[PDB]
């Protein structure tokens, strides 16, 4: 019957035999062990070495299957993504869909698990009660049989699924088979931008629960208006019989106090003219000054529901953690426990680089203290419910959750052919009802989502008023539609930008401080997605903060996203490398575009990071004379750990320091006044540093984190000496096909046909493998490229504007190349001109003086056309002889940075072995920039001025033509890329033009200047 | 499979390979049909003949049915109930489930219907097109299959079900297989208090379409300030492949002549970041001053639509009737065309006494003109979606509806248990979402209602917003959990009283004056339903209709209800007989409580109905001199088929009369000027009468018809004159046992034990079977008896008060019996106490004066003890030997009216044959009683005084004694009883006491004179 109903091609058919959702259940039959969430020996796992055996369709499988294990089978793992042991390919597409669009019909070729595992069953499960089994994760549908019967089907990949065994199972061994097919109709409403995997990915466990039993229970908090009063108020369920007998007891606990208790009989209040549940009771204990819960101090009470006898028998005991905490929209403004909260979010999928997407607690407590340690409050479960121990988690540190219900149809034409459809409101309700089913008791969840990229469908309105209807303690949010329908109580854009207006038809995204005063409007406004981290990328984050920070109704963001969904492959000599879309033999594929992190597939950050940790921070600063004044951005806490640390340096040269103790409130000031300061010796800029210090260790970071820093200029004294003039003078020894220039053990060689400096000699050794020549373009970043590609060309991208402009086939032509001699030194002039069919791009002027200490002053001035797209840099490059350890500089830094993204980089001198000179992007790119550098160093070479570099062995050229990161190999030397002006990044989105207009090169004159010295 | 799968016992199936509910399609391919709607060749009706066979369970049928007819089955007529036919009994249940409740399964014995038919198709649609096949309405769940193979399966027993034919069709002879079954998971939903029946009960068709097809359109209508100007807006949809040639054309007219036209290729407005439905296209046409549609006015135009090619070649063609009308909710108060309406609304169920519920055009013809004859503008859908003919007819005639979703889950305990349940959802969206797919483009249909009593739970809430996401030009309504929650636009109590609270825990029903002022209540008040029907009803009705007059807010309501659900059987003989619960052998049962109609069975009318009539009236009275000052309440239309009568008389006796043209504008006032009335010479009181007239017929009324009318008492000339002094004086004659007085051929006799008069004599005939004796009780009506059983009795109803008091047993105890001779008459005085376990409950005190002109003059003063329960009557009764033809009386009158219910009744002269003076209640009680009678007549006696009386062959003993009507048997003479004063008969509920305070008999003394001679 199973083959003949496909009930896999049904969107009426979400289930079969499938039991009602709810919260965790353990089914303990101590009240201690309840309390303090030790383990049940009622919930057994069935995680481990199980059989399996793939098949190409549900027709291809053997009948003997049900009651044999097949001896063509292996033993594998559970849970685990059958893809992740190569059984068949991982597939990556982003909007179109894997299969053929033909709701409900997948393909006939379609990829199948069965799964088999023998296990022993206790005789007192057996005797006495109901035992079931519990899924957690199947992707994305399957059916069950236990020793050769069947039990029935399930859908959805995102939650449990429970079924009853009690009638199927015997005393001794046991056999469940399980069916699992990779395509369902349930894969039409998973359409999320992430990897195609499949199988039985979450826990499999049994659980055991008398017949008389907890069916479902409900924790809310109320306060009064000051907070000092909060009644607990808990809605308990029971199945089994009924009897006058029957009691529930809730009781509060904190550590090993109990604060509060209540008991009573069942048979809730008179509900209608039929009357009430006698099946259900309701509990309401009041609390005097609770402890109240935030992600600034995540203080918990434990909570546990007792069924038992009115003499006091217990029959099972099941608990939650309970933070008291309210959440309303008023006057525009969320809030919580009545202070406005400033959202410092992000998105995060449920990925692994070697297991793929089955998740385990080392990795999701590593996330959670690396999200912390970088000024992070919030996060959003994009896009779907996650495993149970992540809310727990978040309860416990101190998170801010948005659940989200697994429903994405973004591939459909238009985006809401689905959810507008009534037909397919059945399997929608349940994947939105069975999240709230499950998660409604979790503190850390403070607002519910209805699903991403829908578009907006009448459904979306049933299931919208459906919440709000069954739980008024949380709003809910849904951005598909435009971001501000009638089913959403939060304007939640995606990727809208601060000042520009992107006024698309129908869908328009506003600049976020014009959304706001729109006629009629009175909504907060929470980015749900905003800062596009791909690649090299984050460029125009400070603009955003900026903007939060000044409008109260600009309640933050979520960034997108968390951690690349990159996976590993290995090479023939047995070495592993990171892969993206296609690299599977997966076509079609959207290659790239699965990398957006701010943190590689293994935790190492990427540059971005830091610039979101300096932006969130929790402190603001000013500077009046010898006066800083500290500002706290904390809504409920002191800041009881926390000292300031101040130094005051002279270009990099430490003269001052000190610490002052932080005492702020929140919300408040604290004017910390700077002693005397010493009087400087000599010239340079004087700059201050302040950095909040975290002396104590938490649960969350380390003795000695720095959570907040800020930089400011003091007194300047300019350099008004001369430096006394040498004995020596260069000779110049002309050539037909060269200038050359002698100084001492010095040698400079102008090649006069090129234009260019061609060698330069120390000693004897020859210093340049490549002339220095001027350079107007970058290899590409993935902000350049958007979604252009070799077969399918999007005109509008910076790289296309730049490639059909002929900037990168551009040919120095040479105008000018004289030499004088003057009385101390030697000058060189010349002038080039860059042409593509006929058309001057460019026009370079420059002058070279080497005077009588061997120091080279050239002097750059830039002609660039104003009908050309602005050039991604004006600069010089040139590929070094000398391979050093160590880079040193006095700028920026210590980490890469651009002129969009340099304010978490901090003016001093740095100093770091070369590979650190370089990010390795997994699509590669120009990377490793630093920005406002007045000197650096390597090897014997100096050069002086105001410029932006990067160092590295990997030529522009390199970076340009190679796709992965593995197959990039070292050349001979050092390159070197030494701009007067860097275009910016941006990044507000990934396709289509982001950098703002002020971090153009527009100028259409530039002017630069360095010294090139040996030391 | 189907067998094994059991879709019957499974709410999360509800169909299987089911299509899309559409608007009425009948795919024309010529468009004059469409405009005139004419017969389609596309739609074949099925109804006929067909083969059946009954079967205990789904288990006991045979295979071999599947593909051959089995010789025992019998030739039926389809549509219809199987039940009667007298395949098994039909069942009257009201609120408890004729099924165990144990959701989601049903018995294991489900009488099965088996149906067949062999049918030819015409050949071309074999080679090109699709076949479908609607079931309008089966009952309760089915199976379908085609030439032995498998189609699908379809529950909800009150929309349409339709099936795609094309891949099973053959060329000759098809044959159909239905499997029906009685019970499903679909009963739960389906609770009305009716009778419980099953079948196919709907018309059959085939429905030939194009490839190439028009799936759905939509029609609105929107308007300016003052409506001088509308868009009318087409939405449509199409199937098929895509061609750039295709177009649509919306073309509307009114009768032969185009008034607007729209044409447009397919492809709709961009939606959102995928685009727009490229199967859609919206038409918008201008209308300058639209016929406004109303149901005093319904005004309607023709919608054609055209799928064509832009050549101007036809592919198919829909097409609907347009009303042009608003419907909005402004500031508290319910708007049709800007004005505030006053619903004059009725329940109706399809009901027919032989037909069970098979709907037919002449039926519902037959009930709209009688409703419209009556002043009803409005009916409800009592409780689920109707046959599609009843929407077209309410379009045309003009009548506003309610439209009501096929859910009812009363026997829910507590009553949300399912509509709480989000495991239930999607059985209950489709019941709600398919039903406004069909109906939407009726303009009759004004506001959608989510069900009855299922209570209030979040699956209402989320189908209100679905509603109202979906169409936003109808209020949506809904009763269950309080008359006012979150899923309601209109506060819809149902048997709410007007002055009176009920404040029932939870679920109150204020007092509907009161309910309009509550803190915070802002919205309209119309009753769901009201003014309970059942039996000798409608007691307090004017109360109602006075408040919606002075009460903007109060918008009118819906009498429950209009049609008696009554079935017919045959006795020994083959007559027939009205039946009711229990009648079949159903059990248990609610037995007469299936009958609360203001028509029997077969639509001839109850005495309320008048009562109906009057108060709904549409034009107001009131008298100031000789001026009458008309007022209506029409809110569109002028007096353009009206004219007043009016007439004058002296107690019954005409003195002048006159007609005068009425032109009242609507809300208009019109003063009428009488002419000086002649001078009445002789005493008595002159009465005004008033009735408004119709001249002409028109499509729902004859010539002649009474709309409207009022009565006022003019001048009253009280009488002075002595009567002419009499010559002859009455003779008494004594023994120890009787009283006997004499005067010609007349005598008198007076029982000195027990002390009433127990004969009369007129020369030698006897008058009396039973002597003249007090009673103060009545033979109990519906209203009387509530839910009161044998078995499990009501301790507050009315009847149980009466009897646990010893009102129907108590004797009666001769405390005094005197004769006494005055001048010119004979004087007789009597006391008697009635009494009940020691306890005296009334005193009657008379006198009797027979004087010289042969008349008698009876007093009578009673005291009734405070503390009895108040008496239904404080009257006199005895049995009459002689029968007459005919009853005359000056009085209230022609018809059956009470103290609470006679406000329709109007005092004159009335002559009726003695059979109209008993009312045939299907279950028999006190009837016929007729108010405000100063003179009654019978054969040669007549009685003058202020009385109420009734008249007939029926004892109040045996009326008490038999339950149905058909076993009474007419008694030897005539029963005469004659009131002083007579209980109201309530109405405003059937199941609590429900006479108003001012209608009970509580004064403790009365008194009342009569006057007896032979005329
Ligand atoms: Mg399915
Ligand atoms: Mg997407
Ligand atoms: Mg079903
Ligand atoms: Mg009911
Ligand atoms: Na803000
Ligand atoms: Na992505
Ligand atoms: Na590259
Ligand atoms: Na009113
Ligand atoms: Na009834
Ligand atoms: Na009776």
């Amino acid at each position: 019957v199973v083959l003949q109903r496909r009930d896999w091609e049904n969107p009426g058919v979400t289930q079969l035999n499938r039991l009602a959702a709810h919260p965790p259940f353990a089914s303990w039959r101590n009240s201690e062990e309840a309390r303090t969430d030790r383990p049940s020996q009622q919930l057994r796992s069935l995680n481990g070495e199980w059989r399996f055996a793939w098949f190409p369709a549900p027709e291809a499988v053997p009948e003997s299957w049900l009651e044999c294990d097949l001896p063509e089978a292996d033993t594998v793992v559970v849970p685990s993504n059958w893809q992740m042991h190569g059984y068949d390919a991982p597939i990556y597409t982003n909007v179109t869909y894997p299969i053929t669009v033909n709701p409900p019909f997948v393909p006939t070729e379609n990829p199948t698990g069965c799964y088999s595992l023998t296990f022993n069953v206790d005789e007192s499960w057996l005797q006495e009660g109901q035992t079931r089994i519990i899924f957690d994760g199947v992707n994305s549908a399957f059916h069950l049989w236990c020793n050769g019967r069947w039990v029935g089907y399930g859908q959805d990949s995102r939650l449990p699924s429970e079924f009853d065994l009690s009638a199927f199972l015997r005393a001794g061994e046991n056999r469940l088979a399980v069916m699992v097919l990779r395509w369902s109709d349930g894969s039409y409403l998973e359409d999320q931008d992430m990897w195609r995997m499949s199988g039985i990915f979450r826990d499999v466990s049994l659980l055991h629960k008398p017949t008389t039993q907890i069916s479902d229970f409900h924790v809310a908090t109320r306060f009064n208006d000051d907070f000092s009063r909060a009644v607990l108020e808990a809605e308990v369920q029971m199945c089994g019989e009924l009897r006058d007998y029957l009691r529930v007891t809730v009781s509060l606990w904190q550590g090993e106090t109990q604060v509060a208790s209540g008991t009573a009989p069942f048979g809730g209040e008179i509900i209608d003219e039929r009357g009430g549940y006698a099946d259900r009771v309701t509990l309401r204990l009041n609390v005097e000054n609770p402890k109240l819960w935030s992600a600034e101090i995540p203080n918990l009470y434990r909570a546990v529901v007792e069924l038992h006898t009115a003499d006091g028998t217990l029959i099972e005991a099941e608990a939650c953690d309970v933070g008291f905490r309210e959440v309303r929209i008023e006057n525009g403004l969320l809030l919580l426990n009545g202070k406005p909260l400033l959202i410092r979010g992000v998105n995060r999928h449920e990925h692994h680089p070697l297991h793929g997407q089955v998740m385990d607690e080392q990795t999701m407590v590593q996330d959670i203290l690396l999200m912390k340690q970088n000024n992070f409050n919030a996060v959003r479960c994009s896009h779907y419910p996650n495993h149970p121990l992540w809310y727990t988690l978040c309860d416990r540190y101190g998170l801010y959750v948005v659940d989200e219900a697994n429903i994405e149809t973004h591939g459909m034409v238009p985006m809401n052919r689905l959810t507008d459809d009534p037909r397919w409101l059945p399997a929608m309700s349940e994947r939105v009802t069975r999240m709230v089913q499950r998660d409604r008791n979790h503190p850390s969840v403070i607002i519910w989502s209805l699903g991403t990229e829908s578009g907006h469908g009448a459904n979306h309105d049933a299931l919208y008023r459906w919440i709000k209807s069954v739980d008024p303690s949380r709003p809910v949010q849904y951005e598909g539609g435009g971001a501000d329908t009638t089913a959403t109580d939060i304007i939640c854009p995606m990727y809208a930008r601060v000042d520009e207006d992107q006024p698309f038809p129908a869908v328009p995204k506003w600049s976020i401080k014009k959304w706001l005063s729109l006629p009629g409007e009175t909504r907060p406004l929470i980015l749900c997605e905003y800062a596009h981290a791909m690649g090299n990328s984050l460029g125009g984050f400070a603009k955003y903060w900026q903007a939060f920070r000044q409008y109260p109704r600009l309640q933050g963001g979520f960034v997108w996203d968390w951690v690349d969904q990159s996976l590993i492959k290995y090479d023939e000599n047995g070495n592993p490398w990171s892969a993206y879309g296609g690299d599977f033999g997966d076509t079609p594929n959207d290659r790239q575009f699965c990398m957006n992190g701010l943190v590689f597939a293994d935790r190492t950050p990427h540059p971005a990071l830091t610039e979101a940790k300096h932006q969130q921070q929790f402190f603001q600063f000013r500077l009046s004379g010898q006066t800083i004044e500290v500002t706290s951005e904390y809504l409920f806490r002191h800041s009881d750990n926390e000292l300031l640390h101040w130094m005051v340096a002279l270009d990099g040269k430490p003269l001052a320091s000190g610490e002052v103790p932080l005492d702020v409130a929140p919300q408040g000031k604290q004017l910390i006044e700077l002693p005397e300061l010493p009087q400087p010796e000599s010239a340079g800029q004087l700059w201050l540093t302040v950095r909040v210090v975290q002396p104590n260790a938490t649960a969350w970071s380390e003795a000695g984190h720095i959570s907040a820093w800020q930089q400011w200029r003091l007194a300047e004294n300019l350099s008004v000496t001369l430096p006394a003039a040498s004995h020596a003078i260069p000779h110049l020894t002309t050539s037909e096909m060269d200038f050359c220039i002698e100084l001492g053990n010095k040698r400079w060689q102008f090649n006069r046909q090129s234009g260019f400096l061609s060698q330069m000699w120390i000693g004897d050794k020859k210093q340049l493998l490549t002339p220095l020549r001027d350079q107007f373009t970058r290899a590409p970043l993935d902000n350049d490229i958007g979604v252009s590609e070799a077969t399918r060309i999007d005109p509008n991208a910076w790289v296309e504007r730049w490639k059909a402009a002929g900037h990168y086939q551009a040919e120095a032509a040479l105008l000018q190349c004289t030499a004088d001699t003057l009385a101390d030194a030697v000058l060189i002039t010349t002038a080039h001109a860059w042409q593509h069919q006929g058309k001057t791009l460019f026009i370079s002027r420059k002058t070279y003086r080497i005077d009588g200490s061997g120091q080279m002053a050239i002097t750059v001035d830039v002609e660039v056309a104003s009908d050309t797209p602005h050039p991604a840099r004006i600069g010089l490059n040139c590929q070094l002889a000398q391979v050093a350890e160590r880079v040193n500089w006095l700028g920026l830094g210590p980490q890469e940075n651009y002129p969009d993204r340099l304010t978490a980089a901090c003016f001093d001198r740095w100093d770091l072995p070369l590979s650190d000179m370089y990010t390795p992007y997994v699509f590669p790119s120009e990377n490793g920039l630093r920005c406002g550098t007045r000197e650096l160093n390597y090897g014997p070479h100096q050069w002086r001025g105001d410029f932006q570099f990067n160092i590295s062995r990997y030529s522009q050229q390199q970076l340009m033509e190679t796709s992965h990161r593995h197959l990039l190999h070292a050349e001979e030397g050092t390159w070197l890329n030494i701009d007067g002006f860097h275009m910016g990044i941006g990044g507000d989105d990934s396709w289509s033009p982001s950098v703002s207009a002020e971090f153009q090169l527009s100028a259409g004159r530039y002017h630069y200047q360095l010294v090139w010295c040996q030391k």
